[PDB]
């Protein structure tokens, strides 16, 4: 019962989304750990999202839940702000973090036109 790392949320793709309608919003979303498939059973893979701008001095954690996609709407339009998501197999829980990305919120957020 030794915690190993398997496989994480990889391919990390962050995207800022600017709907006509809706607020705007960056839309995070990840792939699934590869084989495995923790769909059968209630014994689903649950993920975690922490995120904060550059001038944030602490971290803002975001539970997702079972979904794959989280989005957020408390974001500075022209400021960069890291994230990561992680997920926790049944053979390998996690207490910390690692792939930090970084992404650029547009300037272009509010639609300053």
């Amino acid at each position: 019962m030794y915690i190993v790392q398997p496989d994480p949320p990889l391919e990390l793709a962050v995207e800022v989304k600017q709907p006509e309608d809706r607020k705007p919003y960056l839309w995070i979303k990840w792939s699934p750990p590869t084989l495995i498939d923790l769909k059968t059973g209630w014994f689903t893979l649950l993920y975690e999202i922490r995120l904060k701008p550059e001038k944030a001095a602490e971290w803002e954690i975001h539970f997702a839940g079972q979904q794959t996609e989280f989005k957020i709407l408390s974001l500075h339009p022209g400021q960069k702000y890291l994230v990561q998501v992680r997920c926790k197999p049944d053979h390998g829980y996690w207490s910390a973090w690692s792939p930090a990305t970084f992404i650029q919120i547009p300037s272009d957020f509010t639609m300053n036109d």
